């Protein structure tokens, strides 16, 4: 309070202090590009292999559907079934509701429907992951002469890196862009009927040829009385060449001629899975798929694997140096960095316009020393709080700088007036103007919380954003308010020069004075003009209905958002192909457009990386996608360098001249989680209808939504329509009686075309597993059928043109299933600047007209607006009767805190007036910056109405004479501090660049803001102070009165 | 004296007969291979016993809710017990929190 | 431990045992060249053991009639033991294992008293589809973080500091064949980034204690006056020390440390 | 701590035999030329530290 | 519990056949609402009889 100002090395101990506090909790803060805002899932993933769509479904799928009965918050649950074999169970819940308890809950759920599982699923290893969705990064591997090609590479990533980087402390399911090496064996059908055998005799030879042996000891425990020896038995073991599966024997022949293994079939150490293909560049390479924790920080995740990477670099063989394609990290460092540089600038700013009106530079250092204290303590506050050093709680600060500054000026300020006013020495001024400003400086402190706490009230992820910023704000500010008591007075006594009774500046010197003289004599102008306004008071009274009014429409025609896109620096392409394409001409498409990036943006973009056979829902041949990296931003100008010109123009490249359909993106900021305008419609069948009638029920209302322009745009499902399929309905009968056993003409099917995980091998020193299929030749057309023959039970073979048959029927790759039953998925959004709800109400009453059993139910993003929202009107409601009894605290009057609310729109119009000036939208930092904003208006007319009373009570000053004193004393401080402000902030919205567009959100909602707000104030509040006063009585009158 | 020494899981197959490579191969790999995924990991170290028992244990950062770290592991090991060869599977798998302070040993 | 450490020398690339332990003996005589750093390098593992192969010619069998599975798991049970069954005995659940017999199976010519029935149904010698040789073998594989890895135990020179001999360990270590590299683990983890930490602490420590004797007071200087009682209540703990023959551990260090607080106390 | 141990090594590749002979040795040992400090001596063939052997 | 249990069911009412019908044999629910707005008239009645006394 006042304890300091007599001590003013405490008080600079308590300075420095709550400094290294800063620091401290500083370099041990969690940074991230936002709060954790993703609610938590758990997803489940399982493998089926050579499994038709409708198998991973029934087989794998609905047992585990059937067996996740009992887990706690469970929000939902949604199976993709898919036709690789490869089955993605998804339960997503509750929000921040602890990974670690739903994750075991659910694998110890999951663990009643393993048994009731396949051998062949379960030997492939089921997951159960923790995990977010978008690739926290992804890392290439490549080599210079490419004396290697896809497979051995990836071998290298999955034999020397994917078995540990998956293994830190905050990674979820690493997924490889290629394949590890396997003991690959290829059937030979032709001469695999020759030397009469079916695979099933690969099997259990491969098998029983080749193991590790439960051998035994020499000298075996419990030996006899006197044994001295013991020592290992090392009977059969496991395998390790090719030649030792070349030499594995099937059967010997009655002459000598013995049928190899090699002579059968071809032998290679070949890739454990050929069905994905990554071209970084067009050049082979294999990558490592990163998706980040579910809840761990981001940088520090990718330090760690950076650090576990860096460690094998010195072991990677001839060329193979990393190369790195994709990385969500340097947009979040670079991001929170130009913030900082901002904080940096902006209080060099302040400075000096401390300067131009303070002319003395040693106390010109005194608020200039004022924030950079009440920085660092907040960073104390958040590390205390639970927080991190997030955009939000970053944009915080550099909005908070003004309140700070005007608290620390206000108090410097109204000392140096009094030292103009009297001619007291600095010291007893200081102590003075303390006597007043204090309990102001409490106050405001107060009624500031009553309107930044309500905003910290609302519900989910914008909720936790809206919540962060009312913290750091609220929080922040009550620093400075405690500085404004211990640091700030000490130093207005302390290093500041004294001024005489009514110096004013006044030329006097000849530079910095010219100034004074302008000012001082404007002033006068300010405050012969106030006068001449309370003059006539219904005038301003229209007026100011004016600008209420303007600021409402203003407000509705202003289209709502959610967040900004940015230009993070890297972005990719998602490619498509036609109904069962292959794996050629995906590889065409993905070299066309590697080929288009390479030219038309060869001075924008990096690399290409290609990744053929996996998409977003899964994988398959016909599907393509490409991260591409972009050169850095210095050689980058203009507006179409940037993602939207490149990805657009792109986009136009590929989509008007094209078979299949293939875009250029980039992700919003957010890593996961939904955007704004649009949706996810999940329609369900419930009683039965099967997939037909399900998907056509989808049609149904792919053409309901399509007669309504008015409303819904891009009609359009989100999955994979039927694809072609090759029934085999084996007449058993025809084969039961031939001689031939249907187990045996079964996994001989499958071997051949599915394929048979057998063994295990000794790869190098690596265990790899032991794989046997066809042959490439003999599984292309249908016809290849007939080529395969079973050695019945006396020793002939029989056709498979003998049992078979053979239709073409169609059915879905991608069995979707929603909350445990079959559904469909229907992506979608709004009109333009129409609001998702009302969409979202038409789509509940069209597809209310399908048939029985086929309902509606709405997830992921179209959760987040269901239960919650249009919060707004009762928080601010709330904000408002709250401030206004703080008022009628603060000034003992119920008809006085009126003149104070009555500033609240002359803030606001120059916000929207400035956002539609510019093109920004309503979105959260809009509100923030309203935020902000409305409350310094408050600061300065709260002030202003403040000195009115006072006067007229402590002094006995009349009305009129009071106020126009009260705006005449501190006009000065309300632009300085504002001024500085402005000032201040214009790095924002001039700044370009990593997010930039985030700063424009503020820089601009702020300075509009701003000077509507003072520029209009500091001629409207005494006129709302004037006339509220006037429907109030008693004493007043007209006031004098007396003293203690 | 207090908690003090960082917290770790053991898991421990025995395999009767298997010499060393054995061990190494049947069952660690098969193990060290499927340990991917798990909170807070510190490291990890296997022996493959010539009695033919394993014995993996992974130590992790300090004051890392053990609990959790077990059960991690415990589940994450829980998902090659089917790759696994059939006397270990019959035997016993055992994935125990680990220090060596035993209060008392009564004879 | 106080002085030294635990060597992990690892193989990172597809090497095989043969290759690491002789790394091992690589480093290990390399380094017990340095009494100048490090006393008593020595590996903790077990070393190759005399192992007996039984290579079975699979040939010499592969049409007699008897099975592989049959073979091996005979041999299995015969030499081993197993697992079958289980049994609850006076109320209790117990296992069931199947062994041969002491003498039936312990010296390696019991091997033949051992026969296959073939699926005809004759027997067949062990000496007549097997072999016998004597290779080695280690009995522990070690692996450290999911790949090949040994053990190497040892610590510093009496009076030389833990870190030296880590960094000179580095420096040794440094000229090894490719596909060895190098990793600490445990007390050398655990104490390895924790050392040259201190000073940072007693940074953060008297740096608060001469802002806090500046409150009191109010001056910047007669802090100063007061902390240089410090070292006055340290060279008779230290001095104690070294007469005691004792050592600067933890209990000692408290304690250095609640002296200098006396020091203070008295001096304020 | 008030009680303390030993530990046993037989070269490489030796039996249950040889280690139970220096066992008993060594508990002899304690029960004689510290009969008047050992109380109870507790032998373990087959398991030491260094790891698993006769 | 209740009101999203019900919920459930009113959700699952499209799809039941004829005379499928829910029956409610046994609630706990309603005697929380009950015994609650008991203890809250009681509530109510200690302050008018203490205004009264008063
Ligand atoms: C460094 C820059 C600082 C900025 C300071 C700027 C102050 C200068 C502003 C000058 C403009 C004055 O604008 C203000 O409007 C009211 C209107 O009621 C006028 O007031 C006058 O007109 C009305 C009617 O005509 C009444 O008769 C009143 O008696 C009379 O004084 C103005 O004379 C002036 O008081």
């Amino acid at each position: 309070p006042n304890f300091f100002i007599d001590r003013p090395i405490f008080a600079w101990v308590i300075a420095i202090i709550i400094m290294l506090a800063g620091g401290l909790a500083i370099l041990k803060l969690p940074v991230a590009q936002y709060p954790t805002i993703a609610p938590p899932a758990v997803t489940i993933s399982a493998s089926y292999p050579g499994a038709d769509a409708k198998t991973v479904q029934d087989t794998v799928t609905q047992v585990i559907e059937q067996n996740m009965n009992g887990i706690d918050n469970l929000m939902y649950m949604s199976s993709n079934s898919d036709s690789t074999g490869t089955v993605q169970i998804t339960l997503t819940f509750e929000s921040g509701t602890d990974a670690d308890i739903a994750q075991v809950q659910v694998q110890n759920k999951l663990q009643l429907a393993m048994p009731l599982l396949p051998q062949e699923v379960q030997q492939q290893g089921v997951s159960v992951e923790k995990s977010s969705s978008s690739f926290l990064m992804v890392v290439g591997v490549i080599n210079t002469d490419g004396t290697m090609t896809q497979e051995d590479i990836s071998d290298y990533v999955a034999a020397n890196m994917k078995d540990a980087i998956s293994r830190t402390s905050g990674v979820g399911d690493v997924q490889l862009f290629g394949s590890q090496y396997a003991m690959r064996i290829w059937m030979n059908p032709n001469e695999l009927n020759k030397f009469q055998l079916t695979p099933v005799d690969v099997i259990t030879a491969i098998k029983a040829q080749n193991a590790q042996v439960a051998a035994g000891q020499l000298g075996g425990t419990p030996p006899v009385k006197g044994q001295q020896l013991n020592a290992s038995i090392i009977a059969q073991t496991r395998l390790t060449s090719t030649e030792e599966f070349g030499k594995i024997l099937l059967k010997v022949n009655q002459d000598g001629s013995r049928v190899l293994l090699r002579d059968v079939a071809k032998i290679e150490l070949g890739g454990e899975n050929y069905d994905i293909i990554a071209e970084f560049n067009g050049q082979p390479a294999s990558g490592l798929g990163i998706k980040l924790a579910t809840g761990a920080n981001a940088l520090d995740t990718a330090a760690a694997i950076r650090a576990e990477l860096a460690k094998m670099e010195p072991f990677f063989p001839s060329g193979l140096k990393i190369v790195y394609p994709y990385d969500t990290t340097p947009f979040v460092k670079i991001s929170i960095h130009e913030v900082v540089k901002t904080l940096v600038e902006a209080i060099i700013l302040v400075f000096l316009v401390m300067y131009l009106f303070l002319q003395n530079f040693r106390a010109t250092l005194i608020p200039t020393i004022a924030v950079p204290v009440v920085l660092l303590g907040t960073f104390a506050v958040l590390a205390a709080f639970g927080f991190s050093i997030n955009t939000l709680t970053m944009f915080g600060m550099v909005l908070a700088i003004g309140l700070l500054v005007d608290d620390a000026i206000v108090v410097v300020e109204n000392v140096e007036r009094v030292m103009a006013e009297e001619g007291l020495p600095p010291k007893e001024a200081t102590r003075k103007s303390m006597g007043q400003i204090q309990g102001a400086l409490v106050g405001i402190a107060m009624v500031l919380s009553a309107v930044f706490v309500p905003m910290a009230f609302f519900g989910g992820s914008t909720g936790a954003i809206y919540r962060q910023f009312s913290i750091t704000i609220v929080s922040a500010m009550a620093l400075s308010v405690l500085v404004a008591l211990i640091l700030t007075p000490a130093l207005c006594a302390t290093m500041l020069k004294p001024i005489a009774k009514g110096d004013h500046g006044e030329g006097k010197k000849g530079f910095f004075g010219w100034f004074n003289r302008m000012f001082e004599k404007s002033t006068h102008h300010y405050t012969d003009s106030v006068g001449g306004i309370l003059r006539s008071t219904g005038r301003y009274l229209v007026l100011y209905l004016i600008i209420v009014v303007g600021m409402a429409y203003l407000f509705v025609r202003l289209p709502s958002s959610f967040l900004p896109d940015e230009d993070q620096g890297v972005f990719m392409t998602m490619v498509q192909l036609p109904a069962g394409a292959t794996q050629e001409r995906t590889q065409k498409v993905l070299n066309e457009v590697t080929h288009y990036y390479l030219t038309k943006e060869k001075n924008n973009v990096e690399s290409v990386f290609a990744v053929n056979g996996f998409g977003f829902a899964g994988a398959g041949q016909n599907t393509g996608i490409a991260f591409v990296s972009l050169k850095d931003w210095a050689d980058r100008p203009g507006e179409e360098n940037k993602v939207e010109a490149i990805t657009m123009r792109a986009t136009r490249a590929f989509s008007q001249i094209k078979d299949a359909m293939v875009f250029a993106f980039n992700l919003p900021a957010i890593v996961e989680l939904g955007t704004a305008t649009g949706f996810d419609f999940e329609l369900i069948d419930q009683a039965g209808l099967g997939h037909e009638k399900l998907t056509q029920a989808r049609n149904q209302l792919l053409a309901e939504a399509a007669k309504h322009p008015d409303m819904l745009t891009s009609v359009r499902p989100n999955g994979l329509e039927d694809t072609p399929q090759f029934k085999i309905d084996i007449d058993q009968e025809k084969a039961q009686a031939l001689g031939v056993s249907i187990n045996d003409i079964n996994t001989t099917l499958g071997a051949a075309w599915g394929g048979s995980y057998v063994n295990d091998f000794i790869d190098r020193g690596r265990v790899k597993k032991v794989y046997v299929m066809s042959e490439a030749k003999y599984r292309m057309l249908p016809d290849d059928i007939g080529d395969w023959y079973v050695r019945a039970a006396d020793g002939q073979m029989v056709p498979f043109s003998a049992f078979s048959s053979s239709r073409w029927e169609y059915g879905s790759p991608r069995l979707e299933r929603y909350n445990g039953l079959p559904s469909m998925e229907i992506l979608g959004q709004a009109a333009p600047g129409k609001s998702t709800g009302e969409a979202m109400e038409l789509m509940e009453q069209l597809a209310s007209k399908l048939p029985t059993g086929v309902g509606y139910d709405w997830t992921g993003m179209s959760y987040q607006e269901r239960l919650s929202g249009n919060q707004a009107p009762s928080l601010y409601a709330i904000s408002l009767i709250v401030v206004f009894l703080c008022l009628a605290a603060l000034y003992e009057s119920w008809s006085i805190p009126f003149s104070v609310m009555l500033v609240v729109p002359l803030g606001v119009i120059g916000a929207l007036l400035a956002a539609t000036f510019r093109g920004l939208t309503n979105d959260v930092y809009f509100q923030v910056g309203l935020l902000t904003t409305i409350g310094l208006s408050a600061k300065n007319a709260i002030l202003i109405v403040e000195f009115a009373k006072d006067l007229m009570d402590k002094e006995g000053k009349g009305l009129i004479e009071a106020t126009l004193d009260a705006v005449r004393m501190r006009l000065r401080p309300i632009l300085m501090t504002s001024l500085a402000f402005i000032l201040g902030v214009m790095p924002l919205v001039i700044s370009t660049g990593a997010g930039s567009g985030a700063q424009n959100a503020v820089g601009t909602g702020v300075m509009g803001g701003m000077v509507t707000a003072t520029v209009l104030a500091i001629f409207f509040v005494p006129v709302f102070f004037v006339v509220v006063r006037r429907r109030f009585s008693r004493k007043n009158e007209d006031i004098e009165h007396s003293h203690t």
